[PDB]
């Protein structure tokens, strides 16, 4: 951002000079990277089986691809090195927009209180927090929070004003995060190529001693591939220069 | 007294673990004691915690 | 479950080869087992009783 100041009046003093200032811009990149698997099988096993194995193997490979994408974007696990944007966990933690949950009785840092304090930090950064990402644990756990008398603290349900998404493919890392709260306008997934399947019956897999020549072993395989990109719009806002659009509720690791 | 691990609370904590395994918990087996006891659980003032 | 991986891009590098993975299945069995009782009674008691 530029920086204005109080000028004063002089023809001759260091004051009365209007100081110059600069607006600046930076570059963010979507870079597409490829995630894939090959799944080889004997052709006699396909012939003998009582179900369409290649249909279930294609569906299971599709799920395995979608899990790698979630792990890379949210937690930074095996994130490809050309994705210069930090994963949501690292982004929130380095921004200092990480708040520890406090479990037990209803309190300012319970699941609702901590999510509110994380949305406060993302809003004071100048962003508009509007999405919540979690495991299924959160949905059960808010329905169970007790006040100091032992009644239900949040019987009505109370993450209203977030769009809520639950991870169900096993990508969630519950030792690292309870939830992410983000401004969804500031996160983008580039789909360069959606999941595509090729049936292989003549290919060679590996080299040297590991070499599976498919045709002479009477095997076949599926190749599944996709190309994906990720960007996080870390940027200036009216609040200042380097503002992160995501925060994290971290788990309760302090014994009572 | 009604608490995180009362009959409703412990049943919620179990259904959470079955759901985090990727299963869909949809049935509950118990003795006749369960209905009487949920109708009787007290909060710390002595009012009924689960009237509904 | 199979594992996918971020392959990379080359004609010659140890990267850029797509890795192989597997899917597997297991077996569960219903095995039928017999449960029974025998209840003896005197034939004169059956003849005397006022009920079936």
């Amino acid at each position: 951002l530029p920086e204005a100041d109080w000028v004063g009046e002089s023809a001759t003093d260091p004051e009365g000079v209007i100081k110059t200032s600069k607006v600046t811009w930076a570059n963010r990149t979507l870079v597409a990277e490829e995630v894939a698997v090959i799944i080889p099988v004997p052709e006699a096993v396909i012939d003998d089986a009582t179900v369409e194995l290649l249909t279930e193997v294609a569906e299971q490979g599709g799920q395995a691809i979608g899990k790698k994408l979630d792990q890379a974007v949210m937690f930074g696990i095996d994130k490809p090195a050309s994705w210069v944007s930090p994963a949501l966990l690292k982004a929130a933690t380095d921004a200092g927009q990480a708040i520890a949950h406090v479990s037990g009785v209803a309190n300012e840092y319970d699941l609702v209180g901590a999510s509110n304090k994380v949305a406060e930090q993302v809003a004071l950064a100048g962003w508009a927090p509007d999405t919540l990402l979690s495991s299924l644990a959160l949905r059960y756990q808010v329905a169970n929070v007790r006040d100091a008398d032992g009644n239900l603290a949040f019987r009505d349900g109370s993450f209203l004003g977030f769009n809520t998404h639950f991870n169900r493919n096993g990508a969630w890392s519950p030792e690292s995060a309870v939830a992410f709260i983000a401004d969804s306008s500031r996160v983008k997934i580039g789909v360069r190529q959606d999941i595509t399947v090729k049936f292989l019956d003549q290919a060679t897999l590996g080299t040297g001693d590991n070499q599976i020549n498919l045709a002479e072993r009477d095997m076949v395989a599926l190749r599944l591939k996709a190309r994906f990109a990720y960007v996080l719009g870390v940027s200036a806002t009216a609040m200042g220069a380097n503002k992160t659009p995501v925060g994290v509720v971290t788990p309760d690791v302090t014994p009572p």
